[PDB]
């Protein structure tokens, strides 16, 4: 279903009027190499140091040979504890790049999403229920709808690896409607996804392979769904972490106060 690839926003970083022309537009942005590589390697490191020392993953291997037997097996809370996302996301030179999109001072979420995706190429029997179906963030944070959600790749990923895929412009008409859907699931229970119906033809589906100090970011009703990870050639882990960042005047609601672990 995906039909296009990202567009290289990068350019417009020193232009604000074409690059805020172009988020209005579109719904996101995306920026090549412009966070700090050794920063992003860093928390990479620190992934697999989780992944390693909760017996899933070979102490033996690269970032790229890295694999587990399993997502759901993985003790999330305790990766919490291995990830250093906030101090990676407070950096100077990452707070630099947030606030060249914004165009004014930042506050970045106390909460963060890190995922950890094996190739599940293969498998009969797959187990992709804790992925996403098309949504908003904004269905689920607010009350204020000028948050943006940031998503990194810490290492890369291929069409065939996954990561997420956004449908273009779809965030020009509101939140769009969310209904229960069974083959999507958090805590064993289903959850809500927007139908590929409500998705419009001229909607272009985008997904294209990031390189780490690549930054993905979309707007609060960007529409937006996980793409599986089906890798072989290379078969690589799907490594990325997500956050969500506003202006600092901005009023600040649960998500933005409340740190990952104690919402789960
Ligand atoms: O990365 C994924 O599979 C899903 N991500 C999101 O929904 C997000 O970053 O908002
Ligand atoms: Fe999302
Ligand atoms: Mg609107």
């Amino acid at each position: 279903n995906v039909t296009g690839d990202y567009t290289d926003c990068t350019p417009l970083l020193g232009d604000r009027a074409a690059l805020d022309s172009f988020y209005e537009e579109h719904g996101y942005l995306f920026l090549r190499n412009v966070l700090d590589r050794d920063l992003v390697k860093t928390v990479a490191e620190q992934m697999r140091e989780g992944l390693v020392a909760l017996g899933a993953a070979d102490p033996h291997a690269t970032l790229e040979e890295l694999t587990i037997d399993s997502f759901e097996s993985v003790d999330e809370v305790a990766m919490h504890d291995y990830v250093k996302y906030d101090a990676f996301w407070n950096n100077p030179s990452t707070i630099k790049v947030f606030e060249q999109v914004f165009g004014e001072p930042v506050f970045v979420f106390l909460s963060t999403t890190i995922r950890y995706y094996p190739s599940q190429a293969g498998s009969e029997e797959p187990s992709f229920h804790y992925l996403t179906p098309f949504h908003q963030d904004g269905f689920y944070i607010g009350p204020n709808q000028d948050f943006r959600t940031f998503w990194i790749p810490l290492i890369r990923t291929t069409r065939e690896s996954g990561g997420v895929a956004l449908a273009d412009g779809s965030h020009r008409r509101g939140k769009r409607d969310h209904v229960l859907n069974e083959s999507f699931r958090r805590f064993g229970h289903p959850v809500r996804g927007i139908p590929p119906t409500e998705v419009s033809e001229d909607e272009h589906l985008l997904h294209s392979p990031m390189e780490p100090g690549d930054i993905l970011l979309f707007h609060a009703h960007m529409c937006h769904k996980s793409i599986p990870n089906l890798s072989k050639d290379p078969r690589l882990m799907r490594m990325s972490m997500d956050t969500r960042v506003q202006p600092a005047k901005s009023h600040r609601g649960f998500n933005a106060m409340t740190p990952w672990t104690e919402s789960a």
